[PDB]
């Protein structure tokens, strides 16, 4: 009857929308010098799980929020029964190649590979990860604690193709595990522009810097 | 008698065909879905006090209902349900919110679909999650908690419920290193600052201690 | 050289006729199946008394029979059986009920199909399961048990049977850290109050101790 | 110049096409048996665990066989005598360690060399954990361990095995390994079991080793 | 300038289409169509040295470069595109392997490559590698020395030649706070002939001298 149809319709609209987007001019070839893209990064640090002073590797668990905007993902909500956003497999759309620059093990993914696309063409994608990176935990057992840092950025695109930005320099600590072995003294996330004599193009990274110590 | 079997097979293959490779984009605000969760806690395998991670093995029972998976048993030679690869159908993205390692899957990825459109899927998992086992060697024991919920859908798209707050303990390993004092599973609604959309999770809370002498 | 090209053609035709033409959806209440299980225990590799997990390595022999896999050897140049990738045919979802890590596969995923419709498939596996090794260092030794059965089919869909209650120990590693006192494999039938179907498993029970 | 390269490319792609289509090999049979030649090049005994009695080896396993269905006349394909191809593109034998304790790990690309006469050569580098008591490793006499390699599903009526030599190649053994090799042999064995009327073949790899001084 | 962007996208998708179809799949190099791969290492960190198994763990970037005629295009025909990024699975890549690894290589970076209009490809996987190495002496002033050959697994030097732009491993990204400090790191092209075989074999030999940080 009445209510069952309205659900069948909204389903048809969504499937039509997804079809119109993923087939009509197929998956986007990535950014270029002529069509650059800005990716916004933010970290929500959940836990420093482990600090290994025999190999100088530290393990973090965090959510990496990524946001970007494509014209080719735009639609008029009016043409698709008032749909303003949708969930889709990350495999269905282009995603940026943001990588830790000093990891020592492949990143492990803790959350579904699904993204949210909005009618204005913005995508949001928020992978939870466990990362092992190069870090000397020396001083972790003192009042001053240890300090570690890891750069995140595109692996293959320069700043002429992908720019990075953060909404804030403060890493979100409001979900930090209250009973972690390590307590967080501060955690910052900072856009850096790197330059190199050989090369006209700039390189961009977000520098994640964590100061931590053993819980008392 | 060999024919009756060939027929029931044909009906099942036709049904599966009519459902999958002829006819789901997931739930929406306009077409929301309710997932029922239940845990059967098999074993606390390991409690690592140097990293504060605990390892659990459990069965996660998931249940939901799709109109698009309905059929009339009469049209398909009285078939009322069938077994199918979980890869063949949409499944919910229920995730542990505080895991520290990817979940490991211990059982086949197979689901049961019923003529009324309900699906049941029951993955066995091993999970490492954030937990301070301090006190696990005392009479009071330790307490740990982990939220499970959709990763990408708010409570306008996916609602969660439990049939019961008591975690099923009747398959708990009698000789585990740890004994279970209590295990509850509770639907929580977090509201927020800004936002109008409520978020739903199921909070798994386990009280446990070292098994005695 | 022709004799060989012919027998090849016949085999490829047979496989074609069976797989790419005529479609097995698994067993049902109306078309139930019997799987025969047997274990050959190769080694107890490791017993961890800090987590109560034991690691076994064994061969799990699985056998079943499908009408849809039958052929007349006469129509296919006297072929009576063939080897095929396990990915090419339906296989049962036999699982350990108390494993603590995903099972690791030690052998090729290949099965043997016979003209009468029977399949035999014998994965070698390493399994970690829930087990208290307490007493392993005593004359009496430890005892551990693990049920194996279908994960999603009740006994109305898949019955289980064993040819024998004795686990095959004739390939047990003579120099394992642990010696086997006994190892049995037993069909069990179970009801639960949720459901009206019988449920069926094969219970593998191993008694072992530290090698002297 | 540039054309003679485009041509040799076209010839190779045509050859590969002509082979992997036009009669797309079902494996050996009683009527069409096959001989696989095995050889090991032992690179390193990495680890010897006396608490679980497992030893880790790294070696190259050379495999060689010959299929009529892989033959071609070099004259018909611009004088191509051999080519490199993904192992996934052709049938390969199911040679397994009979007493491994972990899945084999593959250290090298899964690529094989096919020659106009129909012969294939495939040389996977592997790390293997297998059952072995390292007792005595720390004495002048050292330890001895053994592992059989053979087909998992084919009897000796379908696959015969042979070695070109009984001596395992030791010329790439890591000079600074924790363990030095006293001897390493590879031997064809023919077995009979009473389950069965057909013979079974393996190559038994026997290693005698001790701690480096 | 919404149209400009749609056009440059169309051009790129057309180019990628024209390349990955029409004469589909380059079949790899041959005696008649040999290829030169250029290797370079950027050593990031010696992570671990295990003296109980004689395995050392390295983390490095392996730069690989080669050139295919079949990847060439005229930038003029494709709206002035001079290069593009593509999934490494979309194109042939060389089978460069460590000859004395003890565990499968672990990949730390996206499997993406850069193709340029002149037909050259660049691909720079970050890896963690465990290889056979006796760290004896690491705790002395002289330190330890280890070596690992890298080369094609299945192609002789008649099919794949290797070369380096420089003998010096790039150390400018070496982790300042690694447990181990680098005394020197060289990367050297070697040519081998054998008795088994009239073909020449080429490998690049990575040699690292290192010791415990003080
Ligand atoms: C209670 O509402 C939520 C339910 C799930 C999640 C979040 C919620 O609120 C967001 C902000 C913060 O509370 C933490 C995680 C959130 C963003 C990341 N998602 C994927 C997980
Ligand atoms: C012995 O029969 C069963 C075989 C497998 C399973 C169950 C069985 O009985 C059910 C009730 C209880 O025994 C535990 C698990 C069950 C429900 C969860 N499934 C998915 C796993
Ligand atoms: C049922 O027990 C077995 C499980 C696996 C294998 C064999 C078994 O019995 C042996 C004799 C015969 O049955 C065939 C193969 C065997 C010998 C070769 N091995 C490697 C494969
Ligand atoms: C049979 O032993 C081998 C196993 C693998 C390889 C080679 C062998 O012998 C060497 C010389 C020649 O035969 C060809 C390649 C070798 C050198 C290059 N390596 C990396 C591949």
């Amino acid at each position: 009857y009445k209510d069952d149809d309205d659900k069948l319709h909204s389903q048809a609209n969504l499937m039509r929308l997804k079809s119109d987007l993923f087939n009509r001019s197929p998956m986007y070839p990535g950014p270029t010098k002529d069509d650059p893209l800005t990716v916004t990064l933010g970290f929500t640090l959940q836990d420093i799980v482990k600090a290994d002073s025999s190999t100088n590797e530290v393990d973090l668990v965090y959510y990496e929020q990524q946001r970007w905007k494509l014209n080719s993902l735009m639609w008029d909500p009016n043409e698709y029964g008032n749909i303003t956003d949708f969930r889709t497999s990350a495999a269905d759309i282009w995603t940026p190649d943001i990588t830790a620059y000093s990891s020592t093990r492949p990143v492990q993914v803790l959350s579904p590979q699904i993204a949210v696309v909005t009618h204005d063409g913005s995508v949001m994608f928020i992978p939870a990860q466990r990362l092992s990176f190069m870090c000397d935990p020396t001083g972790v057992d003192s009042e001053e604690g240890a300090t570690c840092a890891v750069k995140f950025g595109s692996w293959v695109y320069s700043g002429f193709e992908i720019d990075l930005k953060t909404d804030t320099d403060q890493v979100d600590l409001s979900s930090y595990y209250a009973s972690s072995k390590y307590e967080i003294l501060s955690a910052t996330q900072t856009r850096q522009v790197q330059h190199y004599s050989c090369c006209p193009e700039p390189y961009i990274d977000v520098n994640l810097v964590v100061k931590f110590r053993e819980r008392r």
